[PDB]
């Protein structure tokens, strides 16, 4: 997250920190995720397509810092990694960038809700928020494009949804952004999500209910002028989410 403010997991109870074990034992942060139900986390397929082995992944909930055990957290492994079978990736845009991870603790249990571990509701058929609505994002991604390290503390920011016809204009993304995607950004272009935040939640207050409207997918640079962040439109994939869970 570029700009924005630091925060703690108690503010983002459904955020999931997804790590991966390397050869030798070293472990590095990969992508973010959102808790759908006690046993399920939804993220982005491009975060796993290169190393499709469910065994190498570690998932944390109620964890507020990159390298510190936060009072109340729960460590998990992945019982099942399901990737969207029709996924692909062009020069900038990503398609059907959605994934499901069925989690399980060493004792064989799913997540146990607490003050710092909660689920977020999915959207309903054809009912997305109008353009211009403010929504928030959270992640452990770069604070600046030039950094090579990720911020030690969790961060979040607020951006505004952008209409599809506006996101398809020449100086934006043209025909590269389809109807299955949503754009969002900062009007002054000072804050935005960035590499390291992929797979994370785009939550919107819709009709009085916090709703997982998007999943961080792609974008040209970070916080660049006329270059919004692009997110997977969850509402479109409801049938897929239902059938695979
Ligand atoms: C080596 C990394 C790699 C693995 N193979 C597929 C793949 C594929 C992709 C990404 N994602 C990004 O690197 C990335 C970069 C910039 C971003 C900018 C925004 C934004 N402007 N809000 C949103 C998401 C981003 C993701 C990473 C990787």
């Amino acid at each position: 997250i570029i700009g924005g403010e630091f925060t703690t997991i108690e503010n983002q109870p459904w955020f999931a920190a997804i790590y991966r074990r390397h050869r030798g034992g070293s472990v590095t942060y990969v992508c973010g995720g959102s808790l759908m139900s006690p046993c399920w986390v939804i993220s982005a397929t491009h975060c796993f397509i290169d190393y499709p082995k469910k065994e190498d992944y570690i998932v944390y909930l109620g964890r507020s810092r990159l390298n510190s055990n936060t009072q109340g957290e729960m460590k998990f492994e992945v019982e099942n990694l399901i990737l969207h079978k029709d996924y692909s990736a062009d020069t900038l845009a990503h398609h059907n960038d959605i994934a499901l991870l069925k989690i399980r603790s060493k004792e064989g249990r799913c997540a146990q809700p607490s003050r710092t571990i909660q689920t977020i509701c999915l959207p309903s058929m054809y009912n997305d928020p109008q353009f211009g609505t403010s929504c928030e994002i959270t992640g452990f991604g770069k604070e600046n494009s030039t950094d090579y390290l990720y911020p030690e503390q969790l961060k979040m920011t607020v951006v505004k949804l952008i209409s599809h016809r506006e996101c398809q204009q020449p100086h934006y993304y043209g025909s590269e952004v389809t109807t299955k995607m949503l754009c969002a950004a900062d009007p002054q272009w000072k804050t935005d999500s960035c590499q390291g935040d992929s797979g994370g939640p785009l939550v919107c207050s819709l009709q009085g209910r916090m709703t997982l409207t998007g999943i961080v997918s792609w974008g040209r640079g970070c916080a660049l002028k006329d270059k919004p962040g692009v997110y997977t439109r969850v509402s479109h994939f409801l049938p897929w989410i239902r059938s695979h869970t």
